[PDB]
């Protein structure tokens, strides 16, 4: 809980109203009660801010007129929300203390203020630094290090000789590391390629649920500063994602690629290997990605849904349309 | 655990044509049954292959009765009493029986009767786990979080903190549920986590397959209804809304925001998009691509199908080059007119 | 680890040209490659650059060997024999060592010689393990499961019961083998739970990456044949049934009781239904949508690619109104006919 007046110092935002108000959390406008602050985007809710029943509600100078609660002008309402869901965050922490179920190798190095929950298991030369925090259940392989700041939620897996920088956070199930899908063929039977290179990971990486990251063949998977990545994705061996590239949940990349910063990876997007996308590529959803993008913008794919009688007369049709462009070519000849 | 063939009967609401005291020891396959076992024919082209079957038992209907050639319970609906006395022959086990002395369990959980929890299962502070709940070896259950009577996870389940399960659900292992949503907002380029202090509420006789990942909301809740089924590796982002009865097969990827009416049926690979709605009703067969809402009830599909490659590469390029056929069908259409 | 070059190209059956008493630590690429270190080349572009690479070897073909600056190994498949000295100076761990005394072993659970199983791992009632299993940390393994000598499981896989694993398998982490598949009646719009009481059953030399689910048979079981090797992020639904040395590549969704044949490829992210067959040796190109049986062997494709958005917002409109134009087309046809 923290007073208005310095909530908005905190923020940077100029207050419009009691300072001396007692906010408590954040909520949605549509939720909002005493005690909460909100932030409006839209100028659509300006019309029913009367029925808003927030403590407080950030906004634009533009909206202040139609303020019907202490409000808070920024430049930036969004930017702002996210600011002040993180002063008056609410998440536990994935462990405190060390647990005495854990299972922590002698020669694993921990720094100060580090957290190891109950049953996580810490293999040999393994090094933590100060306030990381390792969730229940995880396992962390040998000479793995993880750097100051950083926290594993439950059940996330690290392979070995994994680098992982400061204030990155890995939700559960991940799993960083784990083979790259290389194999020779002899004969038709596939042989193994070990592989012995490793995964990089920058500060500042988020990292959603039911995400792996293979471990490189030889040189390294690498994941840049700054990068945000959503659930169920996969990042195959040596892929390279420059710094604050942003890539949505059920991606799944190819060994090989290279991606920019600055880059937007839609959801359930797929894009092959051996290839380079430039700075600043958005890729929108579902985008089926077979060339290199040397170009920056927007790209996207696929042909989206109708009524199933409509689509099985489209797919027909064009299944059917190098036909299509004979008869056309007939018909130019003939007239 | 074995049973008379009459008494599975009563059980199942079946009329009984043969010796009531037959033991049935399982259900099996027409092919794979043998003695002791019950089966069931929901396809009356098998009616002239009954002789072959080794079963004691058979599941048919009326009209199939005269081609019996063993003991027969008559139904209405075969496959549903495969279903039901599946159920009751089950033979699969339980995720844990009693307590295991390597799990370890805050000393503020509040654990209800007859609650089983698997070896090296971490159960934390403020966590209320209903009558017969059952949690698998290995599982998570963040703060404060609430099982109702009857659910039960299998091994290596994460739930997160706040998360609220209702009675009788079933969640394979691997799923995660209450992890962030996807989150940020951008700062000049830097991304700005949002802390996602919504929820998950999954309600009653929910089932989850395995490695699928229910994020919580960003500040209201994620909410799975009733009767729900989620197939493997689906990703329920924050703030989806699934009305009661829906399904989502396998492999299905919702952006945030999305709501579901009640008794969709969502095809497996699709992907679907955020912020907008699709009503009751609605079926979307596999690998739609669901950009838009959909306001009516029915059947939806998208993609074009496979073929050979050579035939591939042609059909993209013209495809992709329609545009240019487009033009010249018009500029024919006014040199003939 | 470390190896004599003779000895290592005694076991590559590779021709040496060099210093046979040179010390190979370990493999590295062209470009990262140091004393020690043994490394290969199969694009012959690099001849010209080898005098910048700091291997102590180099593997390469006989054409190849004029231009060897260090050090050759010559040999017919550069590739192949890569692969087999990286497996003889391979690094990476093994993902347990002896049994931890915080595993959790059910009493009647019978093991092999030399197994190994990691802190935390939970092992039901019944299971085998054979001859020199890993299973690796947090792994549960359920009842009555079998798993054959030489395998191994890395951290937090879950098996669960009645699951048959063969001969010199290796599971990638986050992998869930013998889940219930997605069976379902339905009474009156309420899904009525099918008890899976099938199996699934891996053959040998199988590699599964990680985060990929295989669904246990509802009656029938699951089955992954001899040699498959299966990419991350995989689904393979119940009673799904795969051939000899067939490959999958990342985040492939196979859908029930689909049966692939030997030797097939399935690339990346694709999609194949169910209730259907794959003949063998059959290719199906990333993003492949599967809906129809294929009895033929060759390479199939589907899907329209990427195009800048205002493009595609063009193409996608004209598609989906391609019925219109069919409609013109034979309009137009028929006034040229003089109809
Ligand atoms: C729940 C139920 C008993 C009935 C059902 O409707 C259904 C079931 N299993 C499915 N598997 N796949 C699938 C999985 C992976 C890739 C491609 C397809 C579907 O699309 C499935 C569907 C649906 C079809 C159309 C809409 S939902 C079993
Ligand atoms: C098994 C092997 C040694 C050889 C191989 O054939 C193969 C390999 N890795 C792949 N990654 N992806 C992929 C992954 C993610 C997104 C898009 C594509 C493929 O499609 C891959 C394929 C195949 C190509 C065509 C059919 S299978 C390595
Ligand atoms: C599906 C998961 O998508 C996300 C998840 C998290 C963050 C951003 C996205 N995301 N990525 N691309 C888009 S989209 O609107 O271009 C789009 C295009 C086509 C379709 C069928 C859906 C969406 C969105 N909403
Ligand atoms: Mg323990
Ligand atoms: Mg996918």
């Amino acid at each position: 809980s923290i007073r208005l007046a310095d909530l908005a110092q905190q923020l940077d935002a100029e207050l419009h109203g009691d300072g001396d108000i007692v906010i408590t959390g954040v909520a949605s406008m549509q939720s909002a009660q005493t005690g909460h602050i909100t932030f409006m985007v839209n100028p659509k809710y300006r019309e029913h801010l009367g029925l808003c029943q927030a403590s407080a509600v950030v906004m634009t100078q533009d909206d202040l007129p139609f303020a019907k609660s202490a409000a808070l002008v920024v430049k930036n309402p969004y930017l702002t929300y996210a600011r002040m869901a993180q002063i008056l965050d609410t998440t536990p922490q994935p462990a405190q203390n060390i647990a005495p179920s854990a299972v922590i190798d002698a020669t694993a190095k921990l720094g100060n203020n580090v957290s190891i929950g109950a049953n996580a298991v810490i293999e040999s030369g393994v090094e933590l630094g100060d306030n990381v925090i390792i969730g229940a259940g995880c396992f962390v392989g040998k000479n793995s290090k993880i750097g100051a700041g950083s926290r594993l939620w439950a059940n996330v897996t690290i392979y070995h000789e994994i680098q992982i920088g400061q204030n990155c956070l890995i939700q559960s199930g991940t799993v960083v590391g784990a083979d790259g899908f290389g194999y020779a063929n002899d004969r038709g039977n596939w042989v193994k390629i070990p592989q012995i290179g490793r995964v990089i990971i920058g500060d500042r990486v988020e990292i959603g649920a039911c995400t792996t990251i293979d471990r490189g063949a030889l040189d390294d998977t690498i994941i840049g500063n700054g990068v945000i990545i959503d659930n169920q994705c996969q990042i195959a061996h040596n892929v390279v994602i420059g710094d604050n590239t942003a890539v949505a949940g059920g991606v799944i990349m190819a060994g090989s690629l290279k991606i920019g910063r600055y880059c937007m990876i839609g959801g359930a997007s797929v894009i092959n290997g051996h290839m380079e996308i430039c700075d600043k590529v958005t890729v929108t959803g579902m985008g089926m990605v077979m060339r290199p993008i040397t170009e920056p913008g927007v790209y996207s794919s696929g042909i989206p849904l109708q009524p199933n009688k409509v689509w099985r007369k489209t797919a027909a049709l064009v299944m059917n349309i190098d036909d299509m462009s004979k008869r056309l070519k007939s018909l130019e000849r003939k007239v």
